[PDB]
This record gives structure tokens, sequence and C-alpha cells, in this order.
């Protein structure tokens, strides 16, 4: 809703952000846009595995969030359902303290699918990863 | 903890402050052509929609991955990180558990390829997660 | 149809096999199924790149049509249509010469997509790339 | 012949036989950063359907970020190979071209990674091929 900063596009919704992944590990988006979506997190110990390096999960999962939750902006109110149905992350260069960045791009808008770019960053701007988002759109059981 | 391999005196993060430990994952079979992990769904798993979030099952599949291979590569001089890490969702889960099993396709010199399924309680394909692990020397 | 052993689900096609690119560089289709199908092409220079292995381009193809086929086998019968949607080959070993053989594995099929691993071998039998392929399947337009 | 980067005395393929002559794909630019090929459709890159071959989008892909890669690296005494290509599919092409534009969005010492876009004659996002280029040393 805002805890995030997620889409407030729901009344209700089942899982409070603060009790869901997102909310654990503190993803927050910034901007938000049809074409293109930011958001970012602190690294601590909760995003990383035990190696000392961000977790690859916790750039999947940003990635994740991000791309999805920025179909659902759009879509929700058009009565439909965004999901996330391939994400494909590839690690450049690792992550160790600081921020990740996070910038998706809209590349593709189709009536069952959209497709996000998105760019993983650290503090000094380095490309450390890529994610290459698919969203499936459906209309809502619900 | 994890019971993650236990290759090393010190670790830098404690299995329980890692994001492995603070969603649950624990490692079940561990074999250099194949591994099994699991983990229960809480919300902690969850997105706000109520389903497991797609980058819970990423996770997963990264460590489990991952972990396979330092497991034979460490002591041999060699650190094991992940490459590429690409995921297909087929079906939600919304409680129980994610099961993975990686099995190991490709092992390269430079590069191990293993393909990781992840199921529901009902034993139902949920998503796959196809995980390139790169292998490299060990830096002083 | 029966050129490269195609499925057999119209009447008439828009192109003939030996003039698409698979009948050009001769991909022929072993077994087919529901869940699993099977197809092999000869290497010659047609379907090599210039440093004399088998271009990455080939073994794309050949799992593409492969698993986009075995699907077309079910349901173009059903009133759908099914093309490749996404295709991820990963390279483990080259191939110089010999042949190139292909099984596809179903694992996934959604009401809108359909999900097949691709193994890709040379003529000792080991595995020299993998396919991930994602169809869609929609209904005809037609 | 398609103005691929001339690097070697002797080639094992002539470009004429190899794949990329057969459809006809060529190298428009090339610099390290990025470069751009194109082909006209013909029924050799078409599928039954007489759609162009998701194959040919692949191969397009795979041609033009390896040889950028080769450009660079060749004279270094490296080899680049594909070692991975993730194509996705939004709008089919059914004549005209099919034009590609790599972009280098990672060049590491044993990895390049490369984003390239396929395009119609409209300018239209067909599809993008992920490409993932292995540099190692050369082989005696
Ligand atoms: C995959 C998908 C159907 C997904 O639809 P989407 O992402 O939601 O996009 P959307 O529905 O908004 O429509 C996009 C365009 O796709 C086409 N399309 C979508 N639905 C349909 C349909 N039911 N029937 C025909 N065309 C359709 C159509 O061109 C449409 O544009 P428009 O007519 O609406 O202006 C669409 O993105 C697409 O068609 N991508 C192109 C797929 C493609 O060309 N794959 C490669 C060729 S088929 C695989 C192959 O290589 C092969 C080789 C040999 C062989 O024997 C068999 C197959
Ligand atoms: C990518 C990689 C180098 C990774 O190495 P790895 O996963 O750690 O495996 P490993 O290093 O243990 O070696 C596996 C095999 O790869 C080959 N290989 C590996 N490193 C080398 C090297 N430095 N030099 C030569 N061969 C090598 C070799 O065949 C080796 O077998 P072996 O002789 O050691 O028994 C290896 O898996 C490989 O070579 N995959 C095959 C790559 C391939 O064939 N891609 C498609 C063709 S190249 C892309 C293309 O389509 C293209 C098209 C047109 C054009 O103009 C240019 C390019
Ligand atoms: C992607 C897709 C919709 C494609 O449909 P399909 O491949 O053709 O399969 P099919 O239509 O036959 O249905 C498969 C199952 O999907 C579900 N499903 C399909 N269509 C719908 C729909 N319109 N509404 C609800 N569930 C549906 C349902 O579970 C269905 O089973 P059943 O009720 O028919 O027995 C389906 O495969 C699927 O739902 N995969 C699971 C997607 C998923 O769980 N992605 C990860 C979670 S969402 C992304 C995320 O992490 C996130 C994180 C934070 C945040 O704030 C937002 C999102
Ligand atoms: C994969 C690869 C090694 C490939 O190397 P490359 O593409 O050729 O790039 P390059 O070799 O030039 O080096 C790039 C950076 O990678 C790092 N790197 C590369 N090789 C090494 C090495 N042998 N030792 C240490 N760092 C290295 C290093 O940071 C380097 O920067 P620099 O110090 O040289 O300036 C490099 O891109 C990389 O390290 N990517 C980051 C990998 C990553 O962070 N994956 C996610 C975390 S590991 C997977 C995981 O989630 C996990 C979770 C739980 C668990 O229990 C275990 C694992
Ligand atoms: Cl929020
Ligand atoms: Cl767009
Ligand atoms: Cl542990
Ligand atoms: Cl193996
Ligand atoms: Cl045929
Ligand atoms: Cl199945
Ligand atoms: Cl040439
Ligand atoms: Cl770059």
């Amino acid at each position: 809703a805002t805890g995030g900063n997620l889409p407030d596009v729901a009344s209700h919704y089942p899982v409070a952000y603060e009790q869901t992944l997102d909310g654990t590990v503190g993803f927050v988006i910034d901007e938000m846009t049809p074409e293109r979506a930011t958001a970012s997190v602190e690294v601590t110990d909760t995003l990383r595995q035990r190696w000392g390096l961000v977790h690859g999960g916790a750039y999947c999962a940003l990635a994740e969030m991000l791309a999805t939750e920025a179909t659902v902006a759009v879509v929700h109110e058009k009565g439909m359902m965004a999901v996330g149905q391939s994400n494909h992350t590839s690690f450049f260069r690792p992550v160790k303290e600081g921020h990740v960045r996070a910038e998706a791009v809209r590349i593709h808008a189709g009536s069952t699918t959209w497709f996000w770019d998105v760019s993983l960053r650290d503090d000094a701007g380095r490309l450390c990863a890529v994610s290459s988002m698919s969203i499936a759109v459906r209309p809502r059981r619900d």
C-alpha cells in the first residue's frame, strides 16, 4: 500500500507488508509509472547469504516484486491479475554492502504478457545484476 | 542450521541471520549430483497477495544449486557463485511447503549447471529454475 | 507434414518444408507424443558457423521447432494455435560434426502455456546443450 | 561476406556455406560496445506456418553478440563462444526484414553479456535476446 510504497489498488491485502518477504528484507518502491519503476533496499544480513554477499535470490525477488507490482499498478483497475511467469536474473558483480537499487523498464505490454528489463545497481552505480521479467496478465478469478 | 555444507571454519554471516535462515530454508540431501531442500510456507515467504513470493523460489534454487557446487569444489580451492538463474512459474503456492530438488546436468571446469524443480505439498510442479553456477579459483 | 515428419494437422501449409529453415538445415522429427518428442539433424556446413562448430542458433531452432510442433500436435485439432514465447538455450559443449539429437520432455501443460525441456546431444550421447522452451497456446484467429 | 570481423587468416567454414550465409545475415555496424546486423526475410528464414522461425532470431542474436566479442578479444589471444541465449518472442514477423541491435552491458574477464533487440520493418520490437558469451584463453 505504502509500507514499502507498493501500489494502492485494493482496500485490503491478504498479507501485511511488514510481514511479507518484501517487508521483511525492506524493499521500497521509489518511482512508479506504466513504463518504468524503481525500488531499493538497504543491504543487511537479512539480504545476504552465509558468504557475506547479497543473496542471488534477493536480486530476483526485488526484480520480481517490482515488475509485477508495476504491472499491477496499471491492470488491477482494469480487472486483471498480474503474476510473475518467468524471471531470468544474471549476476555480473556481487554486492557486499550499501544498497541495491533496481530499475525496471517496460519493454513489451501485450494483452497476456508484459515484459520488463530490470537493472540492479550498487551504490557506486555499477551494474551488478539484470533480470528479464515476464509478467502474465490474466482476468481476476475474483 | 540449514544443514548447509560444512566446508569452512568461519562464515561471514550466521545462518540464522542470512536470508536463508530468515525464511527458513533447510537442506535435506546433498551429493555431488543431486540435492534437496525445503521450507515451510510462512508470511515471511509470501508477497502481499498471499502467495509464495516468486523470489522465494529463485532464492531456494540459488542457495541449493550453489551450495551443492560449493560442497564439491570448496575443498579444491575453488569458489562457486550463482551466475544465472532462470525460474519459470507454473502454479502458485499459497501455504504448506515448497520442496526443491536440484539435479546436476553439467559439471564444467568453469560452470556447473543444475535443473531445480520446486513442488508443493501435493507434489505438483509449481516452478522450475535453471541455475548456472560459476566456478573460480579462490582469491587470496 | 512428413518432409521432416512434422505433425500433419492441416491440409495445407504456408511454406513447404523443403523451403523452410527446418527443411533447409534438415531437421527431422523422429518420435512424437503429447509428453515427449524427438528429432535430429545431420551436421553439415549449413548448420555450422565460420569457426567450424554447430551454430548456437541451430540448437535453439531445433529445440524451438520441436517443442512447438509437439504442442501443435495436440492443440491444433482443439482449435488452438501454438507459438514459441521464450527459448533459453545453454551451451555446455560444442558439436563439430555428426548429428545433433534433441529430446523434448513436456514438464507443464497449462491452459495458456506449455513448457518443455529439451536436451541436445552429440553422437557420443554427450549433453552439448539444453533449451527451456515456453510455448504460448492461444485460440486461432483463423 | 556477412561483414564479420576479419580477425583471422583462415576460417574453417566459408561464410556462404555457414548457417549465417545460408539465411543471409549481414553485420552492419560493429564497435566494442554495440553492433548491428540484419537479414531479409525469405522462406529460408521461416517455419512452415509462414512466420520467421524463432530459431532465426536466436541465431542472429547469437552470431551478432558472439562476433562482436570476438572482434575485441581475438587479438588478445582469447576465444569467444555463446554460453547462454535467452530469446523472448513478442510479435511475429511474416516478411520484410529482421534487424538486430546488440548492446554490451557487461564485459567481464570470463563473460560478456549483451542485450539484443530484434525489430521488424516498422521498427516494432518483435523479440529480445539476452546473450551470455564465454571468453576463454585460446587453446594451442
Ligand atoms: C506469444 C504471444 C502469442 C503472446 O501474446 P502477447 O504477448 O500477450 O501479445 P498480444 O496478445 O498483445 O499480441 C501480439 C501479437 O502476437 C500475435 N498474436 C497474438 N495472439 C495471436 C493469435 N491468437 N493468433 C495469431 N497471432 C496472435 C499477433 O501478431 C499480435 O499482434 P496484433 O495482431 O494483436 O496486432 C505473442 O507475443 C506472439 O505471437 N509472439 C511471437 C511468437 C513467435 O513468433 N515465435 C516464433 C515463431 S513460432 C515457433 C517456431 O519457431 C517454430 C518453428 C518451426 C515450426 O515448425 C513451428 C514453430
Ligand atoms: C562455454 C564453455 C566454454 C564453458 O566451459 P565449461 O562449462 O566450464 O566447460 P569446460 O571448460 O569444462 O569444457 C567443455 C568443453 O568446452 C570446450 N571448451 C572449453 N573451454 C575451451 C577453450 N578455452 N577452448 C576450446 N574449447 C573449450 C571444449 O570442447 C571442452 O571439452 P574438453 O575438450 O575440455 O573435453 C563450454 O561449455 C563450451 O564451449 N560450450 C559450447 C559453446 C558453443 O558451442 N556455443 C555455440 C557456438 S558459438 C556461438 C555461435 O553460435 C556463433 C555463430 C556465428 C558466429 O559467426 C560466431 C558464433
Ligand atoms: C502464470 C500463469 C497464470 C499462467 O497460466 P498457465 O500456465 O496457462 O496455467 P493454467 O492457466 O492452466 O493455470 C495454472 C494455475 O495458475 C493459477 N491461475 C491461472 N490463471 C489464474 C487466474 N486468472 N487467477 C488466479 N489464478 C490463476 C491457478 O492456480 C491455476 O490452477 P487451477 O486453478 O486452474 O487448478 C500460471 O502458470 C501461474 O499462476 N503460475 C504461478 C505464478 C506465480 O506464482 N508467480 C510468483 C508469485 S507473483 C510475483 C511475485 O513474486 C510478487 C512479489 C511481490 C509482490 O508485491 C507482487 C508479486
Ligand atoms: C560470476 C562471475 C564470477 C563471473 O566473472 P565475470 O563475469 O567474468 O566478471 P569478472 O571475472 O571480471 O569479475 C567481476 C567481479 O566478480 C567478482 N569475481 C570474479 N571472479 C572472482 C573470484 N575468483 N573470486 C572473487 N570474486 C570474483 C569480483 O567482485 C569481480 O570484481 P573485481 O574484483 O575483479 O573488480 C562474476 O560476474 C560474479 O562474481 N557475479 C556475482 C555472482 C553473485 O553475486 N551471485 C549471487 C550470490 S552467490 C549465490 C547465492 O545467492 C547463494 C545463496 C545462499 C548460499 O548459501 C550460497 C549461495
Ligand atoms: Cl507497501
Ligand atoms: Cl512498452
Ligand atoms: Cl546451516
Ligand atoms: Cl553431471
Ligand atoms: Cl515435414
Ligand atoms: Cl506435463
Ligand atoms: Cl563474412
Ligand atoms: Cl559494458
